[PDB]
């Protein structure tokens, strides 16, 4: 139950300069809803229900903290980009559970890929039919890094299923299966609507973006949710907990290893977005600093289980990760009865 | 001017590590392997319609295919011939996509779309890589496959890229990995090792996926240092891994090149410290993946290694006596004559 967390979290969101300012709650609000009344229609359809195996009160959950992170980090795009990115996004996390063996239905994958036949997976039957309610959004490259990322992703899940950590002294494997399952081209490809950017004249920004934003995204989110894991871990196979088995060392040099990746990733993405393109800057640091409100106000990553044991501290760290926490909830601590409505599993019926 | 004695010393170090020595691979057998597979792949590139649809020119199509066969039938040994055949056409038609510096854009508007209805890809690569890709995947179980598939995309995406002739934004280190991997084939390399004929794709999950993860960065790396010497002058390759480094990282070529040969000196050293208790067949495979891997590199003219071992070819130092000792015993199995396998030239069989 290592309180060092704490520690570690303050450098980084002083370092990135954690304020946010994305949005006025009024905005915040028409965005939370718009995405997800939009989703909510569409996972509520019979084809949907009936083809995404998923328990009602998991899918909601789901549902909600998507469109958080999307509404959140994706401040710059248009509300149909934040519905549709809350769509795919919604489909990765719910995969993201599923036990389901894959083998069986990725036989015959490629042929029927190749021959337009329907997937026998569910999943890419569904995913691939909303496909291209996310792609219209996006000219053809961006459009590629988007269809790679979910299809490596899909692969991380499989690999996940064997929840295996790596062998001992298979140093590569970690970050391997990190990138898998991270949907860093995914994300930071996604981050360029062609209404707002042209991929031909922004393509070395938006390549250079892809690259360095696929590891800060990853990476803050496996710092970020180093306490929602290693608290009630059922055996978990982080790429914290993966650093200590792969690379035999203890739980605390795994994280100050992580940690200092993305105390670098941060340096790095300034020194080099902070002189180009002013429009991409402020995309990159307003997906920046929504990422981290999103993961301090969301439920699901039990950060309140945090703050309501530190607060009595005031020093330099723990001190200020409640001056931090403080921040992030008074902009992004939105009651879901103001937006989420009504309940998916209630527009499924009627 | 190139660090002859540096190089050396790495060179033989990886040797070392990988324990890169002689097998049971023949070179009668090599020949009858090498020939069955060029004669396949040139048969195919033959036909007319890979004739119209592939844009190469005839000569580097034939100097490609001969890379490339011999890169698969050394590297890839305990194969089927098949396997080897079918590889190698699939990794002709990569090695030729570099030749093209065609935007992409336009032919890959509706790339979705298109995939989703099943109707002919646009991009002409695309159409003719797609046609053929079961040839190649019918050798292995759907984990493997997924992994040829996507490494494939991911290629096409580095070409892609490429075509800008960008080494990284000075600052931007996540910019030269993120590019090689995207290039590389990594997955694609490490997954077709493990033929369903031969592995258990799910009894193996573990091994396998572990052989991909690790053998991605193997390879690569040891590529890019064997590449070192041939790119050292060449004023026309300007965006290579090491190239990247220098100006993505802000470093001298020295650094970049101190920070190749490490990664490629542990990911040897860990390479061999998972996989020599592990089950015997796959270790098998993994070791002569990297002792063929290398013998080519030392073999293939494109390299012009042989440039190093006639400089150095009677020098009294350790290293440089280490290195051709290792030289010659890759030239006693590798160096064959074309004229023994490769024939007749894809030209006449295009014309016949």
């Amino acid at each position: 139950p290592t309180e060092y967390f704490l520690n570690t979290t303050v450098r980084l969101l002083e370092y990135i300069r954690y304020r946010d300012s994305n949005y006025t709650r009024e905005e915040r609000i028409e965005n939370l809803h718009y995405a997800y009344n939009k989703a909510a229609h569409h996972f509520a359809q019979p084809r949907q229900q009936q083809l995404l195996k998923v328990d009602p009160k998991r899918l909601q959950a789901s549902l909600q903290t998507i469109v958080g992170m999307v509404v959140y980090s994706w401040a710059k795009v248009s509300k149909e980009c934040m519905a549709d990115l809350s769509i795919h996004y919604t489909y990765t996390l719910v995969l993201d559970d599923s036990k389901d063996d894959p083998y069986p239905t990725m036989v015959n994958y490629f042929d029927d890929l190749q021959a337009g036949r329907e997937q026998a997976h569910p999943w890419w039957a569904l995913v691939n039919e909303h496909f291209p309610n996310v792609l219209r959004h996006f000219g053809p490259f961006c459009s590629l890094n988007l269809i790679r990322s979910t299809l490596d992703f899909f692969e991380g899940c499989w690999i996940e299923q064997y929840n295996f950590g790596g062998f001992p002294g298979s140093h590569d494997y970690p970050q391997f299966l990190r990138r898998m399952n991270g949907l860093g081209h995914c994300v930071g490809a996604s981050l360029w609507p062609k209404e707002q950017f042209n991929e031909r004249s922004l393509f070395l920004e938006i390549t250079s973006a892809i690259a360095q934003m696929e590891n800060w995204m990853v990476w803050v989110d496996d710092l970020m949710t180093f306490y929602k894991e290693f608290d009630d871990e059922r055996d978990q196979i982080s790429l914290v907990k993966n650093y200590v088995v792969s690379d035999e060392i203890s739980l605390h040099e795994a994280l100050e290893k992580l940690t200092q990746d993305t105390l670098h990733s941060s340096k790095q993405m300034v020194a080099v977005f902070s002189d180009k393109d002013p429009q991409v800057m402020d995309t990159i640091e307003c997906f920046m600093h929504g990422y981290v409100t999103w993961h301090l106000c969301d439920r699901r990553y039990r950060l309140s289980e945090i703050y309501e044991k530190v607060k009595e501290e005031k020093t330099e760290d723990a001190q200020k990760f409640c001056k931090f926490y403080e921040q992030a909830a008074n902009v992004g601590a939105v009651s879901p009865s103001e937006w989420a409505y009504p309940p998916v599993a209630q527009l499924a019926n009627v």
